[PDB]
């Protein structure tokens, strides 16, 4: 039987006998994603160019509006907003969502794949909601995922039941389930990082990469892929296996990427898919945050590859 | 005024008082590219998943381009990455142009939603003889027109001709290519390098040193950033937009590189040069190589002239 | 607040504290309507004309398959099928659905508006599901409506809460709520029927139509519109007021329109809009059917006009 | 061999060895139509209804700006504008274009089919361009036709070579040629007019219609259809045969439909497809306009139908 994202969320919902609040939130987000996809693919661009005589802002506005009006959220953290948004009393629900509405967008000039990253938490207690409700480790995530706007638009959604991939059929505006209960490869053949900054690498990253290009065990060198758009690189890592790194270098002791709405959601997907995600010192999902916009170093991917990185990291102490 | 691919080509076609054969061919190419875009974006996939309840994308793309160009009445010889021999347009349908194309480059990785693209190169038929494969064995310098469609976050057609490089965005709401960047030029010098470093162990000594300089400059400037989508169209378009360098060079294991000359390297080299950039095999100009085999490979280094020169410096230092 | 069909239905569903079955059915139906729309609008027609080297049947398959896989239905009556379809046991839910997957497709050659009409009942007994479960008077309906594939695609949904119209935004495949709680005008200015067949008219219809064209007082005669496509004429009757007629006569004593999946859901929509629908002898919604494909006469629309028609009808009784 | 509007026009443009100016006019009109089609199908309506927190006017702007920018036109007349628009000198071309950018749009509240109608003349006078330039009889037309935004969008183009029908495939934004060298039936079985004006009909019309309902030879009575939107009524007349009438009445002593951009284009299409269009007095195409917004009575369709009507017009002087 054909399955759609809306249908799959409603049946998972009916199974868990929940109130429907998580379904309303996910459906609202699904609508936002289709709106973002439409804009990203430049639908209606001819009007801008004067046929009848911003994108990251629109993306944020779309996600903000869709979630507020969902009556399922109370606290919203976005890459585009210095402070958490507190949902007005009347539209309040029990969920905290942290999102990146259009990751990769500063490089949209070249039509690079971009994406939307999201993670959903249950609010902490009865206390009037505040920014603190967002300061939660990944381990608390109820659901997470992303929409990649690549050659086609795909939504990846991870929850307790696992990871499922839905392709947007733009002819009908519907996410079709194409990959069920997906699991990452145990070990891959591709590593992904910005090698351009080799100079600043932690000695362990240097040795790990060296092991990829010159294995001392006669096996084939890994290929390298690095798009520079996190959703794109993480998606390829999920689909093909391998390793993706944005490591802590001595000048950036906490990485570049953001914990709340890039690192945590991706780590949740990875683990739900049977891969791993570490900062080097600990599981990404175990980091306890003190700032909504704080950074984290991150290495994720196939378990065999991330265990191999960790083993090297342990050696260098 | 608002300009569209078709408006642009008819406009240029009139300025030069041509027959309209090249215009008819581009129009057809544009129709096939919208159809490839639609399918790449997975419109109608719900039916394949049994919503009511065929072809692989590379095959469909090939059939779309072949069939559009044939029926254009503007072509006589078609070479595709997908077909071993040149296709010889049947006589009733024959025109004066030779097209070499890769109908869906980068498709071997379409499983992870990577940016894919269509690449094309157009030649005037030289000789007087019945058309044949040999007509496609023209050096890059003979190209009347070339470019590519990139099916990325959005769809863009890049069209290069004698008058420069023009970038058209597809508005899928109306199915028009909108001219959004006129007469494009690449930066003299960029801050990105693009190649598969995974295969460093097989690098040409010259490639190894060039890359080491990018990562640890001797003049202590800031090191370049690295990017490699692994899809040529995407890597070459970024090169064109942010400047820098893209490499797919020869080594011992592949003395002639991996990328194809007629339908990948030539068209991208032509684009690069019309945008005032540089494309080299290391020993000669990509555009100057005389082909002997329609599917022959070429090493390619292309991008900002200052990066390409700097690579040649290092390549010369190693003979 | 922006509202969609999915969000609307989940909202009305949580208010009523129902299980979700109705909502899964409406979501499935809505997905089918999007697919019918895309095909009606000829998306992908270039492939059939050879760019690379049934519509009534497809519309039927889309609805049948989406409804079957909704888990919300047990008996399906279609214009297109001789007998009722009984959903296999693993898939059985509580609703009986009666539909016309592509009303008006008869004249789709001239690109006249076509539509999808549906009516939803609850199965009444715990008997094994059979055709008989579809033999309910329209008073028994839980939901009814239609999709109109016209200049735009619109979904009109009637429930106890009233009639709501949703406009499909094809950019994103969401039906947007555009008219809340619609009511028909008390009296209209438009009469709609096939006047070409006047020689066969009942003498009551003849006189009623004669009075529309030749008022006894000094009032404006009525204008006339007849698309010949039932969804289009009914939707116009809904928005502008007036009367639509496909009445009985000597040659066709039970009219020509089908009761289960044409007259009943239009009668329902009309009555929820504060309008009327009669056979001439009784309300359409009170007819007890004995055959799934039985015909009914229908005269519907503004209450003042239908009451007037009934006045004239009775004069010839 | 698949054919598209742009390709067909180029092929035709090359045969006749023309300069390409008309091809640029037509391509520009084709682009305008796709943009109107997309607005009429309400793409991006979600943004108007607050998802991120006038159509005849837009249809007019699209057609005007596309025509102006084509360099192929000098004088433009539009249903929407009081006076002829005189193209600025730097953009001037040789063609005069009369159009109704969105016909039937007054009833679009009910999602009735709408359309775009155009007629194209070569400028005949050597005077500076002015309104007079648009005042030629329809006999002078070089090309005419319409787009019908029905259940799908079709462009109908009529020129010297006859009438051709193109279906818009909105997946790729290309009009695909679907019916070549179209001919209307010699005699039809449907008549089309607003019978609500029966009180104002002159005796010839009244008699003609009587015959359609009560044939004096015991052939089958005609069916009646009247969408009330001219493009739809005329397209059906084209596709199925029969007759479409809009005679004069007390509100419209000179008739209702506009001669320049409603009656001429349709008459031209009708004549090229082997049909007829009359005012009762003379061919619509032979009427010599004096005002750009002047109206005309029109009776058009199958030849044997218009001939039968003209006989009855004769019998009443
Ligand atoms: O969807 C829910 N409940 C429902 N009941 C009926 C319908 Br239709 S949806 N509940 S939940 O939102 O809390 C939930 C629980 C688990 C998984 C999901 Cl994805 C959603
Ligand atoms: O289009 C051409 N001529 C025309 N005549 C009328 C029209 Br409309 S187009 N000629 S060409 O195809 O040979 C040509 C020449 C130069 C540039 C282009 Cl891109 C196309
Ligand atoms: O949807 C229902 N309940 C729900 N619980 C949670 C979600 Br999310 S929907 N109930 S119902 O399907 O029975 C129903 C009841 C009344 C109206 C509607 Cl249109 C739907
Ligand atoms: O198109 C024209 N000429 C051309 N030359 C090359 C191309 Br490509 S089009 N001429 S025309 O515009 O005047 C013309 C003539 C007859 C029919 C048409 Cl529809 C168009």
């Amino acid at each position: 039987d054909v399955n759609t994202l809306t249908r799959f969320v409603m049946e998972e919902g009916r199974k868990a006998r929940g109130t429907g609040e998580l379904t309303q939130l996910l459906n609202s987000l699904c609508t936002a994603v289709k709106a973002i996809s439409s804009a990203v693919r430049k639908a209606g661009i001819a009007h801008l160019y004067g046929i009848a005589g911003k994108l990251d802002v629109l993306s944020n506005d779309l996600v903000m509006n869709m979630l507020k009006s969902s009556f399922a959220t109370c606290v919203l953290v976005s890459e585009e907003d210095k402070h958490a948004i507190i949902v007005e009393p009347e539209k309040r629900g029990k969920y905290v969502v942290c999102f990146d509405p259009l990751d990769g967008s500063s490089n949209i000039d070249c039509l690079v794949s971009v994406g939307t990253i999201f993670g959903i938490y249950r609010k902490k207690s009865t206390d009037e909601p505040s920014e603190k409700d967002a300061l939660q480790p990944g381990r608390n995530l109820v659901a997470a995922g992303y929409a990649l706007y690549g050659s086609a638009t795909m939504l990846v959604l991870a929850m307790d039941c696992g990871v499922n991939c839905f392709m947007l059929d733009p002819a009908i505006g519907e996410f079709i389930l194409v990959d069920k209960d997906v699991k990452i490869k145990k070990k891959g053949k591709i590593y992904s990082l910005n090698e351009g900054y080799a100079k600043d690498f932690d000695p362990a990253v240097t040795e790990y990469i060296q092991r990829k290009k010159f294995p001392p065990d006669n096996s084939a060198p890994y290929g390298a892929r690095y798009v520079g758009s996190m959703v794109a690189d993480v998606h390829r890592t999920l689909v093909y296996g391998g390793i993706f790194l944005y490591p802590a270098n001595k000048k950036s002791p906490n990485g570049k990427l953001r914990l709340l709405y890039e690192c945590n959601p991706m780590a949740y997907v990875m683990e739900k898919a049977g891969g791993m995600a570490t900062t080097g010192k600990e599981a990404v999902l175990d980091v306890i945050p003190t700032d909504i916009h704080q950074r984290a170093p991150v290495i994720l991917g196939s378990p065999d590859d991330v265990l191999e990185f960790l083993k090297v990291y342990e050696k260098h102490s």
